[PDB]
């Protein structure tokens, strides 16, 4: 009863270039969000993209195959919304 | 090991006015996001705000106290990111 997710946090321009990059690998995620942040907190590098996946296996394939620059923090988790 | 959440989906201008409204009730949520959407899907009314809470009790207080217009879909769930 959950959706496996990845969040990408960092600078909004890097994240934008990263999106160019992963639109080449569209079979490896189900959805990706516009770029957002928590209101009040992005005075930083605290911009975020969320991706959703069909399974944890598809998520592993994304992270195996899709190289994420080191200036971006990658967290994995789940959602049930 | 989870964060109770609310997502608000609907038109971005309504959501913006709603944010004016709930900044008056800031003790009743921990964080609220900028307005976002799933890329490709917002050709609609498919814009979104996420709020996070300290507990499910604080979430109930938010939804008890903070009236949400009917043009906005309110879903509740959890995240672990």
């Amino acid at each position: 009863n959950t959706t496996p997710i990845v969040e990408l946090k960092g600078d909004a321009n890097t994240l934008k270039c990263l999106r160019y990059r992963f639109k080449k690998h569209s079979t490896l995620y189900t959805a990706v969000s516009s770029t957002w942040h928590w209101t009040g907190h992005n005075v930083k590098k605290s911009a975020i993209v969320t991706l959703t996946y069909d399974s944890e296996w598809q998520r592993d394939q994304f992270l195996s195959q899709v190289k994420i620059p080191k200036t971006i923090t990658v967290s994995t988790g789940f959602m049930s919304i």
